[PDB]
């Protein structure tokens, strides 16, 4: 509360560390469905169904330009990519499997880097 603060957790390396995680996600072999924004002209249903599209290139640009206020907003956008994928794709599809694999990969790197 006012004039009562928990001890200051060191967040000065968070930007660098989120960038490293994001590089690892970008270079994973199963990243290909997620590298670029879904083409809303070419994919029927996407625009109406997926209210907040998100992709790794968009996260990279937001990261690079100070548009994440803290590491939790960064994780929310990463998780959005996989939540969108599960909304639109069957589990038993190449893309659906890719999304599960990537979410797992991310969540481990997240735990190991920060928790």
């Amino acid at each position: 509360s006012m004039s009562v603060k928990k001890p200051k957790r060191d967040d000065s390396k968070d930007l660098a560390l989120c960038s490293m995680i994001l590089t690892e996600m970008e270079t994973h072999e199963d990243a290909w469905p997620f590298l670029l924004p879904v083409n809303l002209k070419l994919v029927p249903g996407y625009k109406k169904v997926i209210k907040k599209p998100m992709d790794f290139s968009t996260i990279r640009e937001k990261l690079s330009s100070g548009q994440y206020p803290n590491l939790e907003t960064f994780a929310l956008d990463v998780r959005l990519v996989f939540d969108n994928c599960e909304t639109f794709n069957e589990d038993d599809s190449d893309i659906g499997r890719a999304g599960h694999n990537m979410r797992k990969y991310f969540e481990k790197k997240w735990t190991d880097t920060f928790k």
